[PDB]
């Protein structure tokens, strides 16, 4: 089914940002626990 | 309907992600300006 | 169909995401590639 290829595109779309977004999310915390923490 | 349930997954996931990127933002741009501004 | 306008919503709410998320990868490393780089 075409309308299936569509959300089966956007899982896969949205399945991607899921990880770029937590990847994202862990450098930001970090470079900031890596500047309050120590010099 | 299946779809719909897929659908409104989606719609779950992606409303989830907007949060996320809008906090990730403000972090963003905040530490820079947490910089730039004052030493 | 309103299966298909809901779908094509998405579309649009994540290809929003795509940019938002890559716009934020790149100033992130940038202003660790900043700090890490020269003073």
């Amino acid at each position: 089914n075409i309308m299936y290829d569509m959300i089966s595109d956007l899982n896969e779309r949205s399945e991607d940002f899921e990880k770029r977004i937590v990847t994202l999310e862990t450098k930001l915390e970090t470079l900031i626990g890596s500047i309050h923490a120590l010099p």
